[PDB]
């Protein structure tokens, strides 16, 4: 859904694709519009977040569908931010689902396809040569933008349930990859439906949908082209 | 494999079974002789640890297969302590079998037969109402009971690979190291060979349980039993 | 605007009152209704804060302006707690009317009439008293207090601008929040137009003091007093 | 009263001048002597502390009345160290003049002629850039710096009542700008009349006589040219 | 010199005599005055740090030279605190006698005649049962004694070249400093001359010992005995 | 016993030889093979210890009695780390020799033949340049260190009762000078005779026959050339 080009030694395209990916390949789409939605909401929240001296690593658009970012030496973490009880955290703590949690949980996993990307924890992360300074820097930040994500989103009558962020070193610990409805879980405030890909996982709705909701409801307009 | 009998609100009775679990019940033996030589394995550990002052619930024996043990508030934690990449950290690091860790690892596990134990951190023991000073706490009994457990095994030529430890706080509200430590519970290889002298050989058919607990136990004491 | 009332040595009453003053005395007015509005939005605020674990003297309501609260050992302190540049924060940091504090900002004032209630940090605090501890421990409650209130009145369209904290001791040695927390004590704007909704609009004239608290009662209960 | 003239990107000369002014301007006169004084007890003391591996800004004397200082990245802080309540203090702690400090106390002002360098705390030195690392240094080093002043001084009869650090980077954090009876207050031992420049704030004698005796104190010889 | 004499459980009398003794018994003389003197320079000492808030051994005073002291659990530690290189430190370090530290050194002796008092580290400190945590708490305790006498001595003209705390636990497990503080404890030198006013002038024949004890008292108390 | 020879800006040649020197000198021997093995022993353990992430000096091997080794900022220490009570140590603590030491005692010298190798605190240390952190550095590399050779010796009937190592910067804190049994007191497990240096400071044997043992213990081999 993300491919990679690069520029240069400082910097790279992002671009984002129609195709849309669930379970390791098995469950495939298209959806005309997804890309261009999830560059565009991936640009509003690394402005917001960077309004906050959150260092991240966008630097310009190029095009409706391409980010440039800057190059980093990346953490192979997936980092998951929790604040509402939900999917794998119902298998770990006895908890029913959309249950709020009294402080947000974050959990580290090994980005690593084929373990499928397991869990682990400080004495892992070390093993893979992450210290423990890094580390609490890394959840600090995650945090940090847990609470501005999670408080702008609510303004706005959604709940940030959980999400996924990645991040690397540049040449200073920085936040990467992108922020869209393919790496958060949000719900509506009021039903509590999903408006993210879990719409397209569970086939629960339609996808492009849920998707032009969230950007009506942050930009307060429809989406173009 | 083990039966608690309460006797009063400060201490009850363990009692080391001959009855032998793997897989959740799936696969089950008797194993006659493994009840007497796990409780005597444990008390040798538990004995040996409490002579570092590290505080225990062992009270006395009570007959070949019972332990006197002190009463516990315990934590709903199954801790594991690794030397040496085995078993479900091969799912966890891009490490082969037998690997030697340059540090010993801890993990948590929230004690739950349902979830069937699932793998927790710092955050999920919060929520599970266990604070952040009580787990550092454990993780560090933790790593001393490792030491100890290790250097005894390996003047011996038995590899101390991994164990699992519980914990309970008693009426100071100090924390005390409970459950047992046997082969039931702890990775013990030959050190020349590598082969299991523990449980591994019956859940995995690769030998003769009791035989491979007698050698645990002439190895340590210095008697045939 | 409030009267304390002793019983015992564990409680007392907190009278609300419909008298309201500013500037020392020298700005002074009555409002019919302003005593039950305070009252009872303190009472919402602190069942609000003690759902989430935060120790406060609350103990009950005692008729439409009075509570029932714990006695305490009062530290002579007004806490004050800043999400947005507002007041003599301006005469402090060259930052304009308005401007969203990446971090919340925590001031301490040494709580005196006389010397017109003058700011302090740690070193002043200890000279009269208040150990680095406690000082660490009422910034870190205050911060909390401020991140559920905040998100609470900010679903509503109210932006938690700056608000007042004391904070006494309770006969365990534990740390209690106190005094109240009503549109007195905090600063509210509307989220949309920025107008006050609190005692701003009595300090300045702005408008109806009486129709600024209804419009945060009514938003919060949902209800017309 | 110090004017600073640019030497290159290292370095620069700071003159002592003899123009003396009080309250923003509203209050000046001129001391024959007063910049020559002040720029030597400013070398002294510089000297002293830099003998005790105290990093300083001071690198050489260009006559009289100039110093060579080396260039720095300066904190918008002007910092002071009390270890006798007077002036100000006086309006923030309830104690009279005169009063021996416990422990020294420090303050920190944003230094701003505007807002006529207000007093802030930790949080609002981070909103101005300064982390807490960095004032935590800041705040050690100076009363480090306290210590040797006041050791010194009360040796000789004099009393380091209070004093005005300033501080910067170079490119380590180095004491900066000038220690002087224009900075810092003392008072004789025996009788607490100042001989600092409150002398001139307030008529209390003559200013240039005061200063010689700090140098007279200081040197055990008169005053030249 | 000192002979302690049991009361009860709570309280003894520490006697001062005029026995003086050196190179551990070899040494061996009387002088007239002596105990006197050391009590009560002891008395003044303790006194003055006590109206700091140093807790302190000492209840009252029983006669010239008799001490009425608390009853404590005891370290076996002599503490030594210096800030002047002399004596033994020009073993340890490369630097010539009277070379002024810049900041004060800490060591800690094992308080045993046989092994003549080695010096032990914070890891042999443990072995002979002191925690980390008391060993940090006796270190600030001697430090902050050691900068009100050096301060007090200063202005005097008398030189705090180092000295020999020792220390206990009464029975709220408060640490207390206990044995003498006197010129048989410390090491004074007049600030002009830099010669012995102290136990050193017996030690090594330098001069009338009674002599340099009563001018350490007349400068002190102003009174000549 | 050995001699640095300097090849250029990064690194040098350590080459160790059949002298043998006791007691400032005043003892000599020469032991043909002692250079050799002393040479071989220090790579097996360096290597062992760069196994684990122990960064060390060691480049290469030049030669059976060469050491490669790269150049570096020496830290004026000698760092004992004691499991076992033995030599001086008896002379700081009263216990018998032999005794198993409960945790690991480290002890720093100032490196410095004039003073004879005086043993110094973390204060003496700041004084000769070295930081806090740096110590603390030191102390945890020495530990770690110590608990790999321990393990690695014990496995084989030997004991580490103590070893000296050295330390210097890179240009990261480096592990230095030898380990050997010039360095270490090795006992074996079951006599507890030497088999190190001890053997010929105090003439308990043959020497070049405890360091062949050594070898042959460990490598499994008997010594070459």
């Amino acid at each position: 859904a993300k491919k990679m080009i690069p520029i240069d030694d400082d910097k790279l395209i992002m671009e984002f694709k129609d195709d849309a990916t669930a379970f390791d390949g098995t469950k495939k789409a298209r959806f005309k519009g997804k890309g261009w939605l999830n560059a565009q909401l991936s640009v509003i929240f690394f402005k917001l977040l960077e309004e906050h001296g959150i260092k991240t690593h966008f630097i310009g658009v190029a095009g409706g569908n391409r980010l440039i970012v800057e190059k980093l030496d990346m953490y192979p973490l997936e980092v998951v931010v929790r604040n509402v009880v939900a999917g794998s955290l119902k298998k770990r703590l006895p908890l029913p689902e959309g249950y709020e949690l009294p402080e947000p949980i974050v959990e580290l996993y090994y980005k690593n396809d084929e373990l499928h990307d397991p869990m682990i924890n400080y004495y892992h992360a070390k093993v893979l040569g992450i210290s423990l300074d890094e580390i609490k820097k890394i959840e600090e930040i995650a945090l940090k933008v847990n609470e501005i994500l999670k408080d702008y989103l609510a303004k706005k009558g959604i709940i940030l349930v959980d999400f996924k962020l990645e991040f690397g070193k540049d040449k200073d610990i920085v936040l990467a990859d992108e922020i869209s409805p393919d790496t958060c879980r949000f719900w509506d405030a009021k039903t509590k439906r999903s408006l993210d890909k879990d719409v397209f996982r569970f086939d629960k709705g339609d996808l492009i949908e849920a998707y032009k909701e969230i950007y009506e409801r942050i930009t307060g307009e429809k989406p173009e082209f």
